[PDB]
């Protein structure tokens, strides 16, 4: 078992992690039980690393004392439809293999289940390594605690021979690149530099050969990603993140100056050879909204293409790292400003942007939000306990599981059945516009090729390619949204209402400009 | 009640009955239990059969001595949707009526509910017998029992005065012949000569007129279908399954030759006036892939077409009373064996092949298969009994009913929750991937009409409905299957990915025509 | 918050603890989460004790690394039936009063109930202290982890100016002494010397003034009771076993001499 290390003669080069430890309620943790540094402390000096020591970033490293946080973790909500792709009528977007056209996530778009699987499914959803990464056995897709111990205990490598990205299955795309992999795992914690950035210093970068990255790496959403493994302060670690809320000074709370004020990230930056490398946010309180939003956001992750003359922007580019942090009606403004869009619809030729879980951005401003609530309160709360010390679950889920403790603390002239009751009312309401967004998008897209072969000019198409862009980022906040409106139904109502009002409007001018061509 | 006959009288004619009677389970077992032959016994010679015996077929007739079985063979689960079309987006193909286009499918396809219904349900579904046949009463359709003792006693016949197959409502087609029957009943099963062929000793063939044949048919799944009434022994009667295994070689596993020895029919012809009339398979193991694949599997029962010149292929031809017996992979090249396609798509022109219930097929090379499991084994266990004979349970159902038999004796390290997640994630997974399928086929499909229309040369037009049979084939075998892919799941993956790169070829071609086309 | 102690230093005085700690899988483990030492430490030689270090007891020292093991020790069975009288139709001895006759059992011997209100069941029972101390409330019934934290935030002394054994209520007697507490509490582990026997260094023994001694004990089943805390290893630390095991040679099963 383990033996204590010489904690003393670690602070003597490591002062930044001596200030964090000595202070914090890990002061009497030693550095054995999440670092091997016996052959890095024979041969580091003030400068040089040396040999490098192991650290351990498994989850289960902090089990050893903190077992019903590491279990919570683990654990496996089954009743979250597993494998269930949303291009589907059972599911969020019925038609979107026509919205999202040739789009990578055409080849398969699933709803999210139980964090313990985000790396695995990562590795093995269609669209992300051409199929290379599998479940060893269809059996092992219920084993949360097997994903949460590494990746490739339940999972493998058609061609651990070869590192390029391609199709092994006829129906996948290679759509993964390493920045994907922040919102995963931090494994990489200590080998990525702040953004992705080339650097001495990492292994891994924006621009590294994913299928490589993608088999150094083992454990999902680290528990280090939202508490410091030092001082055990509530932090971020999530690159992006500190870059717009602390570089770009956006605030925490981009939409409200004070609450920025209120909950805050301070930087710390680690070096190596005495350059900027990494970098954390510790947090004043610890404010889940930005723990959750380290992940659960709206973001570039991905090559794409400037607005401004249709130059690819590839994986040396920092906007493939980027966090938008803009709601939904300032996204256009944002992707704007950094001149940028993902793809162009195969159908429609119109630069569009695509849209991924903005639910921190839906979160913002809605009545919870600005009453003070965060994600935790309705996805992570606190156990109950008859008898117990009432620790923090671990793995956020729906508050249907625990509304006792989710709602009906806060709402409590309400039973069970009415805060689902009302659950269900606000995501029926939102479903319903989202099927109509898709009807008229898909109305407009599928007339412009109709357009296109009648002779109906540029001009016209151009007009249209500019609405579906509205149309389109309209519709898909609220499918890439996991809420279905809840977060934030108002919000929800106007945008797909703006959507299906651009594509109506789209649709008319279509009709009219075929209309007149044919004549 | 019931007289014992003299058994020896009868076995100084019926030599192959005493052989099988003697020596089996069933020696005590006096004839009058399923025959009453008094006048055949006055009147019947060495070769001539005299006054024909009665011979009971209901199953109730087991009932007196194995009421338990017979009580789960009529029992009805009621979580199984009765008459649910799969033509539906609540159910296995929102797109269907567009892939199906005129197919007799079109008029309705329902998912499968409980054995007791299969004969009445084949009797009154809208495309089997233009509505002719209807239950009493709409109440009628809870009665499993009342359907066991006989179809006649729950449904009626619109006009007993005639015998022509017509539409008795718009929406209906006359699909029915009387190949059909041979996986709703062995009433008939003295009546039918091996194959339907003509034959002076049978009442029916498949030339016959269905109505009439209808009206002459009672009972589901008869028992004596995989148990020797005669010898008890394990067996199966279905003609055309018979004719694959056996006449034709291909060996109960045809995949597997080493399996195909270890599991086989031993055939045994019975004639009438000294020519070959019907047969059986008796099985050296009661191996219930076998006796399921009597019905749960592709086959032709219906007129066709030839593929070489595309001349009809009507009920006098074997083909229509044909088993494929190939997996998906081989099928294009079984039906090629026999010259053979079901239809021309109503709005393409290719031809088509029509997809059923590929169970078994699909089944052969799965992990499950592989290890010697069986159709029984999920859906048809033994009960479990504290203090009972543990006999088997005999209306076959989905294992979720039933998981710690079904699946967790063999899987012990799981709950029951974890076994159907493991289904769920499989049939969500496949699911999503035959909802693109559609996608795509219908896609390419609907562009026919535009490329017709726009002057698209014959040339692209063959090439794009050879490119149909294909996606047709690797789309619609998994809607016709009925295990959203959890039979196997791999074969799934694989041949719907097929389908939908097929149908992305077609639609390329049809684009890239009509595009040159128009300018 | 804690801040470590050089448990070296520690070491330097104390090897029956180092041999003992960093052999095991509470090598890493500070000594500041069980004891504070700190003027113990500025006062001792490895001659003279000084200032007699704290020793933490309570099972919830242990719950900021084993929390899971905290709360299932901490829980209640509600289906316990609690405060059942045996003596009684619905129960265990209906005629336990003609058979125990004027034994201090007759005035109430109750089914057992979860562990955690072991010390507090044997306070406030009415055979043992004369119904000198009860529950602070009937509320207090339920409190499966309040009596785990201490005894005394759930009951109290009707008359903490006394120390002497008497009855409080007229049904009730005085049969509790120092020797019940060690199956019930081990609060007092560094206070009692093997056996009870009176001793320089014990502060309590067989012969200690019962409510005196009650006054000082906190904490049910204490963790320690079976898992050494420096080594982590399976252990007992109850007197009369190891005395029965040990001294009168019994061995741990007795019926059974290879095991
Ligand atoms: C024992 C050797 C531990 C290891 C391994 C880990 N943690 Fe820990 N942690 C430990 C103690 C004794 C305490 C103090 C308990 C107390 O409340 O006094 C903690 C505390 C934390 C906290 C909470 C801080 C708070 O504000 O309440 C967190 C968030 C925490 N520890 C996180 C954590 C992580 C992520 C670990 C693996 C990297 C980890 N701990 C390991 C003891 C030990
Ligand atoms: C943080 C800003 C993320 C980045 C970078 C990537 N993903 Fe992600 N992913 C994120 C969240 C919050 C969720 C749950 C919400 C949702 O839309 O499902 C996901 C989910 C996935 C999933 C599971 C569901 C599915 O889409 O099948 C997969 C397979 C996945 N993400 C893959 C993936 C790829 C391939 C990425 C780089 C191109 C990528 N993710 C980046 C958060 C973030
Ligand atoms: C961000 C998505 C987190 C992940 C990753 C981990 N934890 Fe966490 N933890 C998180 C929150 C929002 C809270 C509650 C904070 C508050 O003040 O309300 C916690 C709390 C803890 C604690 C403190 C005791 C408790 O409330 O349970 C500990 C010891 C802790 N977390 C440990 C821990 C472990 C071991 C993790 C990996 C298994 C882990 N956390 C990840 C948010 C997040
Ligand atoms: C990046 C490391 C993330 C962090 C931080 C948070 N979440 Fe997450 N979440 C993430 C992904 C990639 C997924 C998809 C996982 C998959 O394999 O499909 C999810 C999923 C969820 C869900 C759905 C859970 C379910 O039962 O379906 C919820 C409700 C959720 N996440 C909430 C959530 C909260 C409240 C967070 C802060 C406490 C949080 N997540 C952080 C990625 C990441
Ligand atoms: C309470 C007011 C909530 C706040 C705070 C957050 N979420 Fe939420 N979320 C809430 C509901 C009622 C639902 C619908 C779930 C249902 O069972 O119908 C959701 C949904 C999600 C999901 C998808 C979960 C699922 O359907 O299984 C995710 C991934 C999610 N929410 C994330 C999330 C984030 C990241 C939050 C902070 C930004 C957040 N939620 C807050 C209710 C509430
Ligand atoms: C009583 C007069 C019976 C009639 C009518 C039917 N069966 Fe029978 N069966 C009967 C007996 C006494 C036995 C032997 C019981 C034993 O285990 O010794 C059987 C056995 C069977 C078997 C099982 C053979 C085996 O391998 O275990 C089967 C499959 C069977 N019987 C089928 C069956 C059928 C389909 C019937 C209606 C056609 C039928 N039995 C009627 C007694 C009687
Ligand atoms: C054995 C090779 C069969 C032949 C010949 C016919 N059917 Fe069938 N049928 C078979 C199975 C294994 C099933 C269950 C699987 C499924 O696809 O549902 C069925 C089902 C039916 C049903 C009920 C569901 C429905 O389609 O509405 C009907 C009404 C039905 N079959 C009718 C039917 C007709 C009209 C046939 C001759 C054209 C026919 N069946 C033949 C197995 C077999
Ligand atoms: C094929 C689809 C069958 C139908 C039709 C009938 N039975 Fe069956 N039966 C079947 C199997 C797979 C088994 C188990 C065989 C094995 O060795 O595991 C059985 C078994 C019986 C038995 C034996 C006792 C038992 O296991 O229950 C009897 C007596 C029996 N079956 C009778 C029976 C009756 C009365 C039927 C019509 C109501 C009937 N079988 C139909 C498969 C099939
Ligand atoms: C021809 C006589 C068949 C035999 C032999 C077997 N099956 Fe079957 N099955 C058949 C039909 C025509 C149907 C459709 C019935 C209807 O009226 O819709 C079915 C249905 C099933 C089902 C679905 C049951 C439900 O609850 O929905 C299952 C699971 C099934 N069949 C399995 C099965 C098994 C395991 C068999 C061998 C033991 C078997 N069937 C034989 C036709 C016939
Ligand atoms: C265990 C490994 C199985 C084997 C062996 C067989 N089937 Fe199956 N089947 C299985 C599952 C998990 C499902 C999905 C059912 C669910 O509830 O999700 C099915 C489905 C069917 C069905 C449709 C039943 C329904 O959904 O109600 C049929 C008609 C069917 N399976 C037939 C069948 C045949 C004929 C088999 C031998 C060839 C066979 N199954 C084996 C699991 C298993
Ligand atoms: C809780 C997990 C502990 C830690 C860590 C340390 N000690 Fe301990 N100690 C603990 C208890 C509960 C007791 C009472 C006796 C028992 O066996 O349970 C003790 C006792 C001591 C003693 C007295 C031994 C004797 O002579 O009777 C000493 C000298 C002692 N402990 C020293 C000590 C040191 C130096 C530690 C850091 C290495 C240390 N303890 C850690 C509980 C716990
Ligand atoms: C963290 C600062 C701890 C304190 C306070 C206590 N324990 Fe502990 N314990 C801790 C660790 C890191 C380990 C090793 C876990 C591992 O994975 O190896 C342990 C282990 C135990 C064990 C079991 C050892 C085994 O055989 O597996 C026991 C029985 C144990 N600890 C008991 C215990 C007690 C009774 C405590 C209060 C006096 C206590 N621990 C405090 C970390 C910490
Ligand atoms: C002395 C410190 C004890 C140790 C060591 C163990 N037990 Fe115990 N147990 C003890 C008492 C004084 C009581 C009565 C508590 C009260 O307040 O009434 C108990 C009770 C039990 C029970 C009954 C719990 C219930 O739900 O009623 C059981 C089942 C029990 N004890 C078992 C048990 C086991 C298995 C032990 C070793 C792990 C054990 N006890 C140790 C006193 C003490
Ligand atoms: C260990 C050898 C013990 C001695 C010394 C004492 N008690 Fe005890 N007690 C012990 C156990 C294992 C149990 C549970 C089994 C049972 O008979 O209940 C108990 C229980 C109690 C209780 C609760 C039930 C009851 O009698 O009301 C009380 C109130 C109690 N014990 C008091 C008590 C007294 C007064 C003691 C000294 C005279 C005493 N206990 C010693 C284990 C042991
Ligand atoms: O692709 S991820 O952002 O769901
Ligand atoms: O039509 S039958 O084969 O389902
Ligand atoms: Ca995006
Ligand atoms: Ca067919
Ligand atoms: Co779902
Ligand atoms: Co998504
Ligand atoms: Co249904
Ligand atoms: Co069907
Ligand atoms: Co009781």
């Amino acid at each position: 078992q383990l033996k204590p290390v010489d904690a003393l003669q670690c602070y003597d080069c490591h002062t930044q992690i001596e200030d964090m430890h000595v202070v914090g309620k890990h002061a009497t943790v030693n550095c054995v039980h999440c670092h091997d540094a016996t052959e890095h402390v024979e041969t580091a000096s003030a400068r040089r690393m040396g040999e490098r020591p192991v650290t351990h970033t498994s989850p289960e490293a902090c089990a050893s004392c903190h077992t019903a946080q590491f279990n919570s973790f683990a654990s496996v909500r089954h009743e979250s439809h597993p494998r269930e792709e949303k291009a589907n009528p059972r599911s969020r977007s019925p038609k979107f293999d026509t919205l999202i056209g040739a789009h990578g996530f055409s080849l398969e778009h699933a709803e999210p289940r139980s964090h313990a699987f985000m790396l695995v499914d990562h590795f093995i959803v269609d669209r992300a390594y051409g199929g290379r990464f599998q479940y060893k056995s269809w059996q092992n897709v219920t084993d949360g605690l097997g994903a949460v111990r590494g990746a490739w205990t339940v999972i493998e490598d058609m061609d651990p021979t070869t590192s390029d990205q391609r199709r092994f299955l006829a129906q996948t795309a290679t759509a993964a690149n390493p920045v994907c992999l922040n919102c995963k795992t931090q494994d990489h914690i200590l080998d990525w530099a702040y953004m992705g950035d080339e650097h001495d210093a990492a292994k891994w970068a924006r621009t590294s050969k994913v299928v490589d990255f993608a088999r150094d790496l083992h454990h999902p959403v680290n528990c280090y990603m939202c508490h410091d493994p030092h001082s055990t302060e509530p932090r971020v670690v999530r690159d992006a993140l500190i870059h717009a809320v602390v570089d770009q000074g956006l605030g925490t709370y981009p939409y409200d100056e004070a609450k920025s004020e209120h909950v805050t990230l301070t930087p710390v930056t680690f070096q190596r050879g005495g350059e900027d490398f990494r970098k954390i946010g510790l947090l004043n309180v610890a404010d889940s909204n930005l723990m959750c939003g380290q992940c659960h956001v709206e973001y570039n992750c991905n090559p794409g293409f400037q607005q401004s003359d249709g130059a690819p922007v590839g994986m040396d580019d920092r906007r493939t790292n980027h966090f938008f942090w803009a709601n939904v009606f300032d996204y256009a403004e944002a992707a704007k400003e950094i001149d940028f869009f993902d793809f162009t619809h195969v159908t429609t030729g119109a630069p569009l942007p695509k849209l991924q879980h903005p639910e921190l951005e839906t979160f913002w401003g809605s009545t919870h939000e600005r009453n003070g609530v965060t994600c935790a309160d309705c996805h992570m709360p606190r156990v109950k306990l008859e008898n117990g010390k009432e620790y923090t679950m671990h793995s956020p889920r729906t508050p249907r599981d625990m509304m006792n403790r989710a709602c009906l603390n806060c709402h409590d002239g309400w039973t069970e059945a009415e805060a689902e009751y009302a659950i269900d009312y606000i995501k029926n309401y939102t479903h319903g516009k989202i099927m109509k967004a898709e009807f008229w998008l898909a109305r407009m897209i599928d007339l412009f090729p109709v357009a296109k072969r009648a002779g109906v000019s540029e001009d016209v198409l151009n007009e249209v390619r500019a609405l579906h862009y509205d149309a389109h980022l309209h519709w898909e906040w609220w499918t890439a949204e996991n809420s279905v409106g809840f977060h934030n139904p108002d919000q929800a109502r106007e945008s797909l209402m703006k959507s299906i009002t651009k594509s109506k409007e789209g649709v008319g001018k279509l009709d009219a400009a075929i209309d007149a061509a044919v004549a």
